[PDB]
């Protein structure tokens, strides 16, 4: 036609396109493309006025509670309408935390997060897991999720050490599988460090936070991470070249620093290593308020956070509210020659790469036929495969002599469920679920494992819930054995930072109340290893059943029997907090429980 635009046909190389459109744009619409709002900033006059480039929810961030999948699909629409209404017409990227389901969507399927898989050790039903999570996330008209977390947990004090898969590289990369679940296989020819994303019913893939998040002192979130190159590259490195060969589309950048240096200022690293060494060409995000945080305290010089950050490589900048001033200052860096216009333009080139190869320009709108791919059966039931393959059984059996514990038959008089982790879908999933710190009770569609247990036994079969049951309780009650469950409350980043790793009380109170009356089978919900010499010594039998998520169905198919204990412990379980840090090679290296343990029964 007579009005072409080479930027604008889809049967034009993702190159050709993305040179064509960049020759194009102003500083304005070059700078719009590397600031990613929060949907709470956002308005059609914003994102058209500032040529926003990307936006996001945050954990919480959500258009109301109880949201249907179409009303997702409504919002994210109404502000692609407003960014397709510009001058060139450049689609917004949609980005969520979507790292164990579609976490903060009322009715998502929530799959265990990633301690538990790492359990599993089965990249294939992470790569499924990582496909039906792409469909949950389309389901909302989302087109990026920042998943997969590749941090390699190396002290379990950390908050997000239940984001990590394992304290050991070789299980993370082996995990690295999430990515072509979520993005699509990269084709045969693919060269490593390329973007990728198969088309509509995938998702924009996020390998974070680089580098060494895992590796703070004494687990401290965000703090210094101090190791020589060489166990950097050894231990915190390696999935990132997986993430490469797999065509992760973006990096985000760890607030954490590596020997004093802030990794949003490391230019050595996110240019010199990401990009230049590993050929990464898609583009590189800042973390939440990232560059605030290069400066003590955060966000006292701004100018320096946007020069430093930007001079180092970023291409995307997670703002995600003060645009307004990020712009400002962005546009007065270039139009002063503190950032050359090349630096604005390789930026600019990596976010528009990413946005054509995935078929933005094609499908910038929802799919409304995809809406019904929310919560869907089969994810669920795949979300109750890994829930079950996740749990370690630690204990099954006081004495070697004692009948095992486990499995527990289906028909029994009566039996006990008990513990304040029984009946409590919000703690059974934990951080990353609705809210950004989890949250408490029925916050989204569920089974509980006192409604698995319920669904499990044999209609003869009375099943007595206590929360919280006195020892005479239990030993008046005629019970036939109980099934108690504690652990930690949700939390997320650094409010999960913690020095005792204790789980709070009532629980081994309970445990003790419940075992002490009848023979028991614990199941301990946490983010990480805590100190389980206590509870173990009250209880039959005790399972790590890790953060298991929505399905708690998983949960009584290894109790019952319906299939065997299988998971392996994916980090080294402590006998004190006072040996950590303690890694399965170490002089002081004395766990209570190996890497790798894990009791195992057969399926009745
Ligand atoms: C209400 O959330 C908080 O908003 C203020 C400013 O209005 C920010 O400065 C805070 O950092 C966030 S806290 C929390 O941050 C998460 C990322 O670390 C994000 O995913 C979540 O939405 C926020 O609640
Ligand atoms: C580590 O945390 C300490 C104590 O909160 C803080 O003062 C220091 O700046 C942090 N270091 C880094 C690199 O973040
Ligand atoms: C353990 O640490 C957490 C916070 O890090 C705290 O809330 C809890 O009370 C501590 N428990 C004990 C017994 O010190
Ligand atoms: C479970 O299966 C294997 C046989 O393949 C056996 O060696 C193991 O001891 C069995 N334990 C049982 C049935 O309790």
């Amino acid at each position: 036609a007579a009005d072409y635009v080479l930027y604008k046909d889809a049967t034009k190389p993702v190159e050709d396109r993305v040179a064509d459109l960049l020759g194009r744009m102003t500083l304005a619409e070059k700078i719009g493309q590397m600031t990613q709002i929060e949907r709470l900033v956002a308005t059609p006059d914003v994102l058209r006025d500032n040529f926003i480039g990307s936006l996001l929810s945050g954990g919480g961030s959500v258009p109301r509670k109880g949201a249907t999948a179409k009303e997702w699909q409504d919002m994210v629409d109404g502000f692609q309408k407003a960014c397709m209404s510009t001058r060139l017409g450049i689609p917004m990227i949609y980005g969520i935390d979507a790292v164990h389901g579609q976490n903060n969507v009322y009715g998502a399927t929530i799959f265990p997060h990633n301690v538990g898989l790492g359990a599993t050790r089965d990249p294939y039903l992470v790569k499924r897991i990582g496909e039906a999570t792409a469909l949950e996330v389309r389901a909302t008209g989302i087109q990026y999720a920042f998943a997969p977390c590749i941090a390699v947990c190396r002290d379990p004090r950390w908050g997000r050490c239940y984001e990590s898969y394992s304290e050991d590289r070789r299980i993370v990369q082996s995990m690295t599988e999430l990515i072509p679940g979520l993005q699509g296989d990269v084709p045969k020819d693919f060269t490593s460090g390329m973007p990728f994303v198969a088309g509509k019913n995938k998702v924009a893939a996020c390998a974070k936070h680089f580098v060494g998040d895992g590796g703070t002192v004494d687990g401290i979130n965000e703090n210094n991470t101090i190791i020589n190159r060489e166990g950097l590259m050894n231990i915190h490195m390696p999935a990132y070249k997986n993430a490469m060969d797999k065509g992760v589309s973006t990096v985000m950048i760890s607030y954490s620093s590596w020997n004093g240096v802030k990794m949003h200022a490391n230019q050595d690293l996110v240019t010199g290593y990401l990009k230049d060494t590993l050929k990464f060409k898609g583009f590189v995000i800042s973390d939440w308020e990232g560059i605030d945080r290069i400066t003590t305290p955060a966000g006292s010089d701004y100018s320096y956070s946007v020069k430093a950050s930007i001079l180092a490589g970023l291409d995307m900048i997670m703002v995600p509210n003060k645009y307004q001033q990020f712009i400002s200052i962005l546009t007065g860096h270039v139009n002063g020659g503190v950032i050359p216009m090349s630096r604005i333009d390789d930026a600019v080139t990596r976010i528009l790469r990413v946005k054509f190869t995935m078929g933005l320009f094609e499908n910038p709108y929802a799919d409304p036929a995809m809406a019904e791919q929310l919560g869907k059966q089969e994810h669920r039931d795949l979300a109750r495969e890994a829930a079950r393959k996740s749990l370690v059984l630690l204990k099954n059996g006081k004495t070697s002599t004692d009948a095992p514990l486990l499995p527990l038959p289906k028909k029994a008089p009566k039996i006990l469920v008990a513990g304040s982790h029984a009946d409590n879908l919000g703690y059974q999933c934990g951080g990353w679920t609705i809210e950004w710190q989890g949250d408490t009770g029925r916050t989204t569609v569920g089974t509980t494992i006192l409604e698995a247990v319920k669904a499990a036994v044999d209609p003869s079969t009375v099943v007595v819930f206590a929360e919280n049951p006195d020892a005479e309780f239990v030993k008046s009650g005629g019970f036939s054995y109980a099934i108690v469950a504690v652990g930690e409350h949700p939390y997320t980043e650094t409010k999960g930072d913690n020095l005792n790793l204790t789980i709070p009380e009532p629980g081994l109170s309970t445990v003790q109340a419940v075992c002490g009356g009848v023979r028991c089978a614990t199941v301990l919900i946490s983010g990480r290893p805590v100190v389980v010499q206590p509870l173990l010594a009250a209880s039959d039998a005790l399972v790590a059943a890790w953060l298991p998520g929505s399905e708690g169905q998983g949960v009584t198919d290894a109790l019952f029997g319906d299939f065997g204990f299988t998971g392996r412990l994916p980090r080294t379980w402590f006998k004190s907090v006072d040996q950590l840090p303690m890694n399965v090679g170490d002089a002081h290296y004395d766990p209570l429980f190996r890497l790798g343990y894990g009791l195992t029964t057969n399926a009745t």
